[PDB]
């Protein structure tokens, strides 16, 4: 499944470089995965929760803070940043 992300995800994704406007939905992931841990949005004593308050991924999200382990929720929160090709 290759998904074409919006703008504003197309932007994080591309800040911790990516270079491409289509991706399968593991390197989606990837991507933003390295821009949480590379802005460490994540709480050191709870490090499965994610701080995104005022950032471009709560922006993206609509939320302020989520849990990496809740995979359906952030799924669906990515699904809606980009359309399916
Ligand atoms: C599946 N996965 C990844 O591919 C990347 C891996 C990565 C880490 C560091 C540098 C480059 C790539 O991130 C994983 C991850 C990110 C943040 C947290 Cl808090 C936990 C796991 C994790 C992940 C990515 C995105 C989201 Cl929202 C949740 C978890």
């Amino acid at each position: 499944t290759l998904v074409r992300p919006k703008p504003l995800l197309l932007k994080l994704l591309k800040s911790v470089g990516a270079q491409k406007d289509t991706y399968t939905m593991k390197e989606v992931l990837f991507y933003l995965g390295q821009y949480i841990m590379t802005k460490r949005l994540y709480d050191e004593k709870q490090q499965h929760i994610v701080y995104c308050s005022n950032d471009l991924l709560g922006d993206l999200f609509g939320v302020p803070s989520f849990s990496v382990k809740e995979h359906r929720k952030i799924y669906t929160m990515i699904y809606r940043n980009l359309v399916v090709v």
